[PDB]
């Protein structure tokens, strides 16, 4: 069977669980029973499902070196499968929340799930606290008696918990540090001292690289009980480094990709964000260049924005981000030759992830 | 030790392992630590700590009929309070998100977190998935080598899923089930042909029993090493059912006791709920007033929310809550002598968990 097939049948399969269990233990009638199923494919359909399907890619890549039993190949299958809709589910989650945070409009060129009409925010904050329940409601029914579940469970966790606080520091990043407390309304930063690089690495390793890469990766080993195939300082050392390489390429994209293919009207100028154009832009400017960034960052007002814009594509930012491509394409090749020393095929599906993210 | 203190040592302990944990593994700043510190306090502190002391309370019982080594004793009550501490966290990220929800203004006399000045709706809907991610880290960290652990995960999850589940079944109670559609702006009831007492029953038994009396119970239970001194299909009735009376309690208080001691304005009937009030009033009232409630209730005017508290007055629901109480005094204490056949020690914790909420 095709590897996405297998993985969109089991999505199918998870669904009707869910939503069978939900009828047989917790009460539920058939009208809210259907809301539920169009909230989850409304909000965990339509990516390109690159998470989950690097837990499928992992365990294939054991599969080919790795005698079993057919049976025990389908099995592997399936728990990877169910494994990559957990990380899938726990992405819907974060998507959820955040477009209600952040206040966003679309997503994927349609609305947010929140502003359907039917939906509001209301519902939509318990939605996406249903979405991440569900994550472990999988976990417990289909790994109820794997010998990976404790491992599974802890290592998804700490990678939830690691978001979470990846969030906290995105949210914050144009704040003074010194001035947060709860009791004072947040003046946005007017010196722009903590746009640094390390800031920066320090917002995106948390926010996005341990579920997006870091987790896939992982939870593959972990269904192919191939953890000891891996020295696990460099699965995360490289996990780190690509997913920072993603969110720079989305940071770039959600000032200069026209909203029709972004699949939404980018806002990180208006939003005051510590973006890696923000952050590269600062790292070479002049003093004039400066001011007018501390002018007009973090405005509404279109005027404001293409002034930032403006500053950026005069900047020859294009040049920082061809030497940062370089250097990310050299260390990733490294780390890639150092995981060979144990793994060959692990080697080759890390590959793969980096091929993906870097030609898409 | 009185168990109190030690409850409230623990939380202390609990908080320095958290914010110690987020600066050696998580690259947290000293001011964000902070801010955390304030929001766990502030989200997580100020109740009566009823659920988590529950947990002690239980594990209290056993160790009284138990022989224990004094460090087992220690370890007993230790893990006791972690697993208590656990519950009011998850609370916390109940509420939390659920008066951002609603909209709320206060809660205990003060402002709702999201209220805070220099928190903001953005801000604390991820602090709320922080408080529930922190129940996990103390699970994974005090529990790490207990024989309890898998259990006492599995229980949590199902709790918090339950409850999850209770809180759609609330804010969806006042629309008319097979109008639920997430493209559809969604009308007020009509009819209100869905305010019966079964569907009242389930939507508090999801929404807060399982959180607030199973839960500790059960935690109890788990840390005792004591879940076969139990037959726990009363444990489940018994929960669920003070668990209900609780709920009648908060439903009558919302709309009769005053704003100063309840902590709060009650906005249920702007708010349309599905309260007891509203359900046993439409048990009684004749058709004219039916047709008074219909055109008045789930309004914000103060003259229409007025005249339903007037026919409430009017209806005499004080004698339906009486023949309410005692029916639950006789079930509860049946439970109770059923909850003997197996432990006496757990059906006295039982029956001050009951005493305690009888008479608050
Ligand atoms: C010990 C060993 C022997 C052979 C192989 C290759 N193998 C072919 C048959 S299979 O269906 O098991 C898929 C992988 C790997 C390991
Ligand atoms: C409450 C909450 C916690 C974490 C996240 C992380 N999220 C990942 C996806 S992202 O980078 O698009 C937007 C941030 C979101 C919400
Ligand atoms: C810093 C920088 C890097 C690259 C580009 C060019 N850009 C790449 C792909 S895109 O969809 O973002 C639109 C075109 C511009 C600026
Ligand atoms: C087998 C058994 C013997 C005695 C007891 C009572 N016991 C007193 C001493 S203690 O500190 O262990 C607390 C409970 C219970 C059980
Ligand atoms: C997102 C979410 C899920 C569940 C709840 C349950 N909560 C218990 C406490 S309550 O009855 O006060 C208000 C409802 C809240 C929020
Ligand atoms: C249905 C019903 C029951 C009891 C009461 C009396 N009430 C009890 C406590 S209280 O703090 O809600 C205010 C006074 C009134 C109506
Ligand atoms: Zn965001
Ligand atoms: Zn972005
Ligand atoms: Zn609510
Ligand atoms: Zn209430």
């Amino acid at each position: 069977m095709a590897s996405m097939e297998r993985f969109l049948s089991v999505y199918d399969e998870v669904q009707a669980f869910l939503l069978d269990q939900l009828q047989s233990k917790y009460e539920i009638d058939p009208n809210r029973a259907r809301y539920l199923r169009i909230m989850m494919d409304t909000t965990c359909l339509g990516g390109k499902y690159f998470r989950g399907m690097t837990v499928v890619n992992v365990a294939e890549g054991f599969l080919a070196v790795t005698q079993h039993d057919e049976a025990t190949k389908e099995r592997i299958l399936h728990d990877a499968c169910v494994g990559g809709w957990m990380i899938e589910f726990l992405q819907a989650h974060y998507l959820v929340e955040d477009d209600i945070m952040d206040g966003s409009v679309m997503r994927r060129g349609k609305p947010c799930w929140y502003r359907f009409p039917g939906v509001t925010t209301q519902c939509a904050i318990n939605d996406g606290i249903i979405l991440k329940s569900w994550t472990q409601i999988m976990a417990w029914h289909y790994f109820a008696d794997r010998p990976f579940l404790k491992d599974l469970l802890c290592l998804f966790q700490k990678v939830d918990y690691a978001t979470a606080v990846g969030q906290m520091y995105d949210v914050t990043s144009m704040c003074d540090s010194n001035k947060l407390d709860p009791e004072v309304a947040q003046p946005m930063t007017t010196d722009f001292a903590e746009f640094t690089p390390a800031i920066y690495k320090r917002i995106v390793k948390y926010k996005t690289t341990f579920y997006t890469y870091l987790l896939p990766l992982v939870m593959g080993l972990l269904v192919s009980e191939a953890a000891a195939s891996v020295e696990m300082n460099l699965v995360e050392r490289v996990a780190h480094l690509i997913g920072e390489y993603f969110q720079v390429q989305d940071d770039v994209m959600d000032c200069f990709t026209p909203p029709e293919q972004l699949g939404k009207v980018g806002t990180d100028i208006e939003d005051a964000k510590c973006s890696w154009l923000a952050v590269t832009f600062l790292g070479k400017a002049n003093a004039a260049q400066v001011a007018e960034f501390k002018a007009n960052y973090g405005e509404k007002d279109p005027a404001k924005v293409a002034v930032v814009k403006r500053l950026y594509s005069k900047a020859n930012l294009q040049a920082d981000f061809a030497a940062y491509e370089a250097e990310v394409v050299r260390e990733v090749e490294s780390l890639i030759e150092q995981l060979k020393v144990k793994s060959p095929t692990f080697a080759e599906s890390v590959a793969v992830v980096w091929e993906k993210t870097h030609k898409r």
